[PDB]
């Protein structure tokens, strides 16, 4: 009768460096990266835990975490322990530690068992903090207890050619994991649906007591790189019972989302695409869904403003999404996403632009196919997107032609 | 040495019905009317008290107060008594009286004395809750203390011809009030500067013990209409000492505000004018000023979205202010201010439009010079601002061509 | 799979005057009556709904409810609509109704249908807000959906002689209600257990749309006194399907509670008894339980302090419960419960005393078997509990010897 | 005109080890040590800034301050940047720096200049976060700007023999500092009263721009140990102007505090004494003063409970302070201070005991003249305070007879 989320703790691995996002993550961990206009990536998993009814959340942090920790401290500040709610921020440090960082994703939980055991949750819900997706974890929890599994693993149903870039679960007709393979050149297909392979999401459910014993034996193992995907999980698939849970079963799909939505935004192109796709008439991700809302940190902000309408300048946005506290003053916006605080000045033009918070666009600048980092001041008259070899020498530029622009890159300019 | 605001409490009168605002205040008192894109009228006085350092606030309410009380409960909820802050909502009901409503502005303070005296503030700052202005009440506090006045009155400096519609304080050369005239045909000028008269703002400062003793005499006097402006203050001007405080000395002007800003928005024209002027390139009210911020009730909302760009339709805003959670779908906005949550659909057009929260504009509608009430659903193809005689018959149309449109007006059409 | 409480709105009936509490409810509704040392009575129903996972709460109050509304504003202020939470305070008022009073328990919901319908909850959980008990409403929701009932009713299983003051359900083989009798002088008994009767808790579960329709039918019928127990429920017992849910199946019992706990505290004796029993070594109600906590309004308070220890006076408490902000200054406390903020001075003695917040006990006063109302100042040397005839003349005194003491009574006296 | 606290940023140095508190700070920084029954030491300085009107607070901690940072996250969480409030937690780390450690008190501010300067405060109020005192910083701000000093230094007026442990400021008739000597064996006195000497409170006021330039002067000097007391303060007395502000002018004294109160509880003796003194009839520190309240992290806790009263046992507290969620089960308490959550079981005795949160006293245990660490479980029948030689063998014992007891010592115990 009782929901099992009542007795579960969500534990979010938020130590991801996000290496292939390059300078976008030079001073932030990937879970702290802005997404979608107002939120950060970490907010999806946290909101899934919230919307699912989980009232104890732990977040393990690591690489360049001040920015993530501060966002966590003020967006996620409303859990009250007297109501059996908790939100613990757990950066690798010198606690019982006194040895720098976490040795791996399993160590990120092991080091904080002293936090978990007093709460005594019945179930642990391990989550990757660096993906955008909406999911109701109570489905996973019921499957796990109904199946008698030692671990239940969330998996996407992906066409097997696309599955080559994934950790792939080899499943029988009972959906038991009979093998796990890192990045198979030929991914094992699902029995009876061999065009698709199951791609591990990095979402794991255990009984808390089993997991604590498993972490402890892993910690005593010198062989171990102290990682779920490489050490913990392969052990269970061999000598224990590992079961696959299908994202399509638990994904929360608004009526305006044509398929289960999940994005890794692991490269600059992917990050640009997922943000820019929110400018579509019918986006893949419905940021207007009220049924499974995404909480994040937000401030009371003034509204967006458009000024100037003369022969030579008009402030306007077309096929764009514009956040609060944006002043579009004689600037022409097309197919662009502006986060909070942006200032675009007269005669500047933006096309195919992902513009992070508090950016300033100087007069006469013209930019196409760009990601502009937080707080960048674009100088007057700057042109991006016209000359590929000039843009490549000045900025981080993808093969497909997207330019990521940081303040340090601007600072090095006078051509 | 100590700032006097520590020992002051603000008392806001928010029973004002907004009569000449007509259907706009049929379902909500004037202080609860929306202004500027996000806030409500009452948030200005409240934010003034907060920014000036006043830690105790009471608000007297009366006429259709549910919206007002719901706004105060949800937005002004962060005061903690252990920190010697308080925020009291004081409607009229079955208190220590128990039958009817408040008898007047002074009665609205006298009925709730049992709440004031336990706080024992040294100063009462009496404020009207139905005007838009920014004021640092610390200046008025120290003038009252240093003047020995029984009451210090906030007064606007106004060219005499426009002072004919105000309560006007006839003042001497020490700025002491020697008479008070309700709407003088030829308002007495300021001595030595006879082009200007002093218009009462309805802002009154007292020592608390004097105010209580004065409120009790008024309550005893069965001939009193139980009002500040017409009973109490006319007595102190005669037998006591009343001193005027000039708005210009304490007004908080942004760098981008060309003069002290104060608006009553008492008419549909004044209300339309004050909102629409926020679409100016240089507005008189700088709503982006961060040095004296206006607090209000706000929720996390999605950003604003502009969509469709073909030969028949383009979603976009020009010379316009658009709040969050607005979707401009193939609609063309110009010189318009949209509060939060508006949906404007394909082929619709808005010009000189003040659009309150949650409005839906049907496809192909075209509206010019309008105030659209909260929640109104505009039917497909509706035209306003083309035929004055038809517009006047369907809705409330001002002397100047502004149409106020309410849901009940929309229900009556189709005949 | 999904918890039923996700789709429910708890609607708390908090209009009840509790007239048999006499002077205890003269200046506050019964749901605002303090209980247990910190909380108020309404806090149990509200905490039950919170702990059961219901995210939408409405509370119906009267207009004699300034105390109750202030408590809900300050204490139940942490719901955010963006997270699909809502807390609605619904007093009887002139919203779109003109009249300022609710006709009865059914009308208290009918008048606010315009609030419930936009939320569109799948289920309504109607609760009486004037009882002390702990209950997991998810059980009742699951029974209501699986039984197909038109209304499920929460029922205490009690000996039939004590069922004589309740509304009682006669019920068949499968716990379906075949008849409802109001205070039967000889109540019907359960099949296979005709020694016990099922007495109505005033807790009702409906499918939301059924309830709205039934609430509309009832508002039309002028025979109806506008009540759930008198009108709505008996209607459906006859014409529809009513099923009883037994409190023993969903009561939340701490390990230190020997049976399911529900109390009415409808008489002064019962109120006194329920509070004083908390000073037992093993109380019936475990207020130290963390698994089902009671949320309330609380402030940071200084600790309790006991002072003086000479031949004449000792400040200490024996077999007693003492709250924060309490100074027991040379006073002797035995089997007494002190709410927050009490001051008891030298040579005073309290025994069997339920002492509400902010009470002051003057020196040399001696009080026995009393309930002392909020804020009462006891004069030095007052004796209560030694002279039955004189206590009776001077205070509210029960048949059992408990004296209720209000400030009104204290003032009336020199003898 | 305006209070100067509006333009001030309080900057709290909270890195101190508190080494001569020994095992009491083995895993907590000194500012995070509990004091008074509920608050922690850092809360006083923080509350001073809040009650003084300062709205921007910075707190420098030394990296692995997990208990301190968690305290600030949960307790000091109510500052909203949209209202120009800010509360920043700044641990020594690697964001724009990389040193892993703050090289001194000056370096603790220097490293976070990039946080301070965007706020553009006009004044900096540098505070030591490891002392217990109540002070209104507005008085010190007025004097700093009225006197034109470069630095203004808070100082206590103390007898010279007791000043030998402090940084001492030699004064003149104008209270201008002529020299600063660290720990003078024979301290200079003050003109007109040479029985006393000015001891540095470690509180400094600067004009923000002077301080920034000063911090940049210091960093570029390899001679400097990057310390406020060692380097920057003496620099200015010699070359610039430094002026003494005397605590007695700005200390916030209750009606019941017989002299300005300040403790640095640097020893175990001092810590014990300052806490046990709150058990007095007339304590030096009035923890019941509601006019300069101490804000802290707190939860809704159950009341305190005293149970059992036969000839074998009696649970009671005499001349003691007992916090919430304390259960005194058949335990004898006298002149003891109990923090929240303490459980004392039958036949146990506490005397001259300072008992930190969540301690469990086993049955038959009898402890005298102790400080018991957070969360310690006292074994059944343990005796402390009867054998000085044995107690010294098992615990940390001061010369004066005070035993400090941690769980580690308890675990090492057979005899």
């Amino acid at each position: 009768v009782q929901p099992l989320a009542r007795d579960a703790m969500a534990y979010v691995l938020a130590g991801g460096r996000g290496s292939r996002l390059k300078e976008l993550t030079d001073r932030r961990a990937k879970p702290a990266v802005y997404f979608g206009g107002k939120a950060r990536i970490i907010d999806f998993a946290l909101s899934n835990a919230l919307n699912s009814g989980i009232r104890r959340i732990g977040v393990a942090t690591q690489y360049k975490a001040h920015d993530l920790i501060r966002h966590l401290q003020r967006g996620w500040d409303f859990f009250r322990p007297e109501r059996n709610e908790s939100f613990d921020i757990l950066p690798a440090s010198q606690r019982v530690s006194e040895t720098q960082w976490y040795e791996g994703t399993a160590d990120a939980v092991y080091q904080n068992i002293d936090i978990i055991e007093p709460y005594a949750p019945e179930y642990m819900v391990i989550l990757a903090g660096d993906h955008i997706y909406k999911m109701d974890y109570e489905y996973m929890l019921q499957q796990h207890v109904d199946s008698g599994a030692d671990v239940t693993i969330g998996c996407l149903e992906v066409p097997r050619m696309e599955a080559t870039g994934f950790g792939v679960m080899h499943v029988n007709e009972k959906d038991e994991i009979i093998d796990f393979i890192e990045k198979p050149a030929d991914p094992p297909g699902i029995p009876g649906n061999e065009g698709f392979a199951l791609a591990s999401m990095g979402i794991y459910v255990f009984h808390t007591k089993f997991l604590m014993e498993a972490l402890r034996r892993d910690a005593a193992d010198p062989t171990s790189s102290r990682d779920f995907g490489k050490d913990i999980i392969p052990y269970i698939v061999e000598h224990g019972k590992a079961v696959a849970h299908r994202f399509a079963d638990s994904c929360v799909r608004s009526d305006f989302e044509h398929e289960p939505y999940w994005r890794d935004v692991g490269t600059i192109d992917a990050y640009w695409q997922a943000n820019i796709d929110l400018t579509d008439v019918v986006p893949d991700l419905d940021i207007y869904d009220k049924s499974w809302p995404i909480w994040t940190y937000a401030e009371i902000t003034p509204p967006a403003k458009f000024v100037h309408d003369d022969e030579d300048r008009r402030g306007s946005a077309v096929s764009s999404v514009v956040s609060g506290d944006c002043i579009i003053s004689g600037a022409a916006l097309n197919r662009s996403l502006l986060f909070t605080g942006v200032r675009a000045n007269s005669y500047s033009r933006l096309e195919n632009a992902v513009v992070l918070p508090s950016v300033k666009i100087g007069r006469h600048a013209q930019l196409s196919n760009v990601v502009i980092d937080h707080g960048v001041v674009i100088p007057e008259g700057l042109i991006v997107g016209e000359d590929p070899e000039l843009d490549a020498k000045r900025f981080r530029r993808t093969e497909s032609g997207i330019c990521l622009i940081t303040q340090s890159m601007i600072d090095k300019l006078d051509l």
